[PDB]
């Protein structure tokens, strides 16, 4: 399911490694989709890889999970942090045990061997604002969502989205502060509905974590509100396609966490095969979206991007 045609040497010699992928939450479309990725990697490599996460999204549950992994003397850790502040300790601990750490969606992380981002997050959120802005006519009031308030990427998107609006749609403004919805759609529902009857006007929703797409879709379907309240954010067609075809939510974007999952494990073995002097800018993974990597910060030269995402109202996807 990950297209592996061009590819590299994540190879040898003659060893297989044990690499766990630690994710925000095990349960929802996004990471199910990542799981196909990690598993295909196991097919194509025979490394002891698997994916694990909290039953429900929790800072402390991820921390615990990594602890388990510490206890097992695993070879690498690949983590998509729910709260970066929360895991930097147990990761520091891990590195001490000569464990390799690969991060994702966590660009300000320090204690990793490397971190990879699918794209420029500032740019990403801006593209969500560019859309939402049109829908609303660049005039109304809007509200934003994040999973954790310590999910870096999502903060970056919302930061990059607000920054656009202030420069491009100065007659719009954040109706209220950011909503922590904790990557749960039923919770994005309640928190949106709550802010609806507190600021009834609000005619725009900006969603960073995938479920918000479902959560806001649901709210728009139930009561009014098609055409009066607009949505732009991350989503998958899996969880939101019907809300798109029904005119309920107007634009969603994303990347393929299956490929992102692959890339992570590739970097993990590269590191583990001690090719650290090859994991640098311009490096080609040979995966769609990872053909040339970027290290834009001179200060964090092991912060890698990652280029390109996907926009939808033409649902070709799964």
């Amino acid at each position: 399911t990950s297209k592996i045609n061009k590819e590299l040497i994540t190879t040898a010699n003659d060893k297989k490694y044990t690499i766990a992928t630690v994710v925000k939450v095990d349960g929802i479309a996004w990471f199910d989709r990542m799981r196909d990725g990690v598993d295909q990697f196991k097919a194509d490599t025979g490394n002891d890889v698997w994916m694990v996460g909290p039953s429900q999204a929790d800072a402390a549950a991820q921390v615990q999970i990594v602890e388990n992994l510490i206890a097992q003397g695993v070879d690498a850790i690949a983590i998509v942090p729910f709260s970066v502040e929360a895991v930097e300790p147990v990761l520091k601990k891990a590195r001490e045990r000569g464990i390799v750490v690969i991060s994702h969606e966590a660009s300000n992380i320090q204690n990793v061997d490397y971190d990879i981002e699918a794209f420029d997050n500032k740019a990403y959120g801006a593209n969500l604002m560019k859309e939402l802005g049109k829908s609303m006519g660049g005039k109304g009031k809007y509200v934003t969502t994040v999973g954790s308030l310590t999910s870096k990427s999502q903060m970056e998107w919302i930061d990059g989205a607000v920054e656009y609006q202030k420069a491009n749609f100065p007659e719009m403004s954040e109706a209220t502060g950011r909503l922590e919805t904790y990557d749960d759609a039923n919770t994005d529902y309640n928190k949106l509905k709550e802010a609806m009857t507190a600021y009834p006007d609000i005619t725009g929703i900006l969603g960073a974590p995938m479920p918000t797409s479902a959560g806001a879709g649901r709210l728009i379907a139930e009561g009014g509100l098609k055409g009066k309240v607009f949505f732009a954010g991350t989503g998958l067609v899996s969880v939101a396609g019907e809300y798109i075809k029904n005119d309920d939510v107007q634009y969603i974007q994303f990347w393929d966490p299956a490929v992102a999952g692959y890339a992570m494990n590739m970097l993990a073995v590269a590191a583990l095969e001690k090719k650290n002097d090859q994991i640098k800018a311009g490096l080609n993974l040979g995966l769609p979206g990872y053909e040339s990597l970027l290290a834009p910060d001179a200060a964090k030269p092991n912060l890698l991007y990652g280029a390109g995402w996907v926009g939808v109202t033409k649902e070709n996807m799964d």
